[PDB]
């Protein structure tokens, strides 16, 4: 069913003391001609949108972005309005994540370990509604003040992989590349990355390449 997944989220929930307030782009590798919208407003999703893009994202780079106000969230692809939500909006502050992940499958007729499955993000944005919260990350080095790499554990549930810290890496010319590996006994690597700090509402953009 979930197979490989690569996203750009908002999050906050119980383990940091919150209601669950999400709100996602996500790309299933099974067709990287659509994407995915949705959201989750104090635990409760059910809102999900799947938008064909018009091209197959897994082959270059693009800009995806959501606008959180307080009564509605619009995502665009490329600058154009593909989607508008206006019911049950969230409004808890989150950390900006993004991960690549497989869940428990079809994909794996293809996986080949020797030239990995790779989503690349060349930077991400937030234009804030409070004046001198917002902040561009270009993804030259990792910087440890603003961000952290996921390692050790694995989310349970849909997941069927094991976060790594070594599968978050920084390539020459500024992209952060997420990978997901297997070495052996059927057993997944795969990697998140996530702010340290809390945003609310604002203007979200990634500029990424999804795995497939
Ligand atoms: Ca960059």
């Amino acid at each position: 069913n979930t197979g490989i997944v690569s996203s750009f989220f908002t999050y906050t929930g119980p383990a940091h003391g919150t209601q669950w307030d999400e709100i996602d782009i996500e790309f299933l590798g099974k067709d990287t001609t659509k994407v995915q919208f949705n959201y989750y407003t104090n635990g409760v999703g059910g809102h999900e949108k799947v938008i064909s893009l018009g091209f197959d994202a897994s082959k270059g780079f693009h800009t995806y972005a959501f606008d959180w106000q307080p009564g509605y969230i619009k995502w665009y692809v490329d600058g154009v309005l593909k989607h508008t939500a206006t019911a049950n909006i969230p409004s808890t502050p989150g950390k900006i994540m993004m991960n690549l992940w497989n869940g428990t499958d079809d994909w794996l007729g293809s996986y080949n370990g020797a030239n990995p499955l790779y989503a690349e993000y060349d930077w991400v944005k937030y234009t804030s509604n409070q004046t001198g919260g917002s902040f561009f990350e270009p993804f030259n080095s990792y910087n440890s003040g603003t961000w952290e790499k996921a390692d050790g554990y694995s989310n349970g549930g849909v997941f069927n992989c094991t976060w790594r810290a070594n599968n978050v890496n920084f390539t020459n010319d500024g992209k952060l590349k997420l990978g997901l590996t297997s070495s052996a006994y059927n057993k997944f690597d795969c990697a998140e990355y996530r702010s340290t700090n809390i945003y609310g509402y604002g203007l979200y953009e990634v500029s990424m390449k999804p795995a497939k």
